[PDB]
């Protein structure tokens, strides 16, 4: 990180109407919170209250479903709350989905035992679309988990293609890959690191192709550099904007006409990731 100084990024203003002029009717916020308790202490809920999304998706809660912070009972506009944590009941990984309205159905996991033990996926079916939030397994230090990650990628893509065959799909969360060079500050130095291996990048391309899905942010901002969602807490990385875009909203092609905007909330503190926000005119 000795070669990088600051690179400026200012997320554009919120575009809240679609290309057809329809006002957004759905606001979804996604956030890897780096520990639910830690994030709450760091005032994450105060930020959520200001953002006022219709649906909030959280990853890396690191929190047993039996040990939820009581502060989550102070979110009256997000009163339907669903959680999945590792089946061993330990405090790591973990996702949550909090919604203004109750979904038609909530499910956990991807229908594959091997991949359903670490609290990584919630599926929330609504009238006109299905929402999936995910915390994708990291490839690990020394890439020791890369083989598992490739198995996960395949199982997950097949699962999502199935869902999308029935209803339009929105996938959000920490997908643990920077797809292209534009998606991280230092592509050259990270090609052998978790999050930017050729294996992971191509797995992401495979996901877009197979389902298929569009990367909402990149669709809208195809040439925009320095837009990241994660910065290591070390090396003063966030202040220099030496980051990675690891957090996405991926959409069925049929939802593109409903796409108003896909935001990166760069200034929102409380984790080593920042929130992302999607506006749809459904
Ligand atoms: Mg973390």
């Amino acid at each position: 990180m000795a070669s990088e100084g600051p690179a400026l990024y200012e997320d554009p203003p919120d575009q809240k109407t679609s290309p057809s002029g329809k006002p957004a009717t759905l606001k979804i916020c996604s956030w890897n919170v780096d520990g639910l308790r830690a994030w709450i202490k760091k005032k994450g809920l105060d930020w959520v209250k200001e953002e006022a999304p219709d649906i909030l998706c959280l990853q890396e809660t690191k929190c047993s479903e039996n040990k939820l912070p009581a502060e989550l009972q102070e979110l009256p506009g997000l009163s339907h709350q669903y959680w999945s944590a590792p089946s061993d009941k330990e405090g790591y990984s973990g996702v949550g989905l909090l919604s203004r309205q109750a979904p038609l159905k909530v499910s956990y996991g991807i229908g594959d035992e091997e991949h359903d033990q670490e609290g990584r996926v919630i599926v929330a079916e609504f009238d006109s679309f299905v929402l999936v939030t995910a915390y994708v397994p990291n490839a690990g230090r020394g890439l020791v988990r890369l083989e598992y990650r490739q198995r996960w990628d395949e199982a997950f893509r097949k699962f999502l293609k199935g869902l999308a065959s029935r209803k339009p799909l929105v996938l959000c969360g920490d997908l643990n890959v920077a797809h292209e060079e534009i998606d991280l500050r230092n592509p050259k130095g990270n090609k052998k690191n978790a999050g930017f291996t050729p294996q992971e990048r191509q797995g992401f391309g495979e996901l877009l192709q197979a389902v298929p899905l569009a990367d909402s942010f990149r669709h809208l901002y195809p040439n925009t550099p320095y837009a990241y969602t994660f910065w290591t807490y070390m090396m003063n990385a966030r202040s220099k904007n030496v980051g990675w875009r690891l957090d996405y909203f991926l959409l069925s092609h049929s939802l593109l006409p409903a796409l108003c905007d896909s935001k990166i909330r760069s200034k929102a503190l409380g984790s080593d990731h920042c929130p992302i926000t999607l506006y749809l005119a459904l």
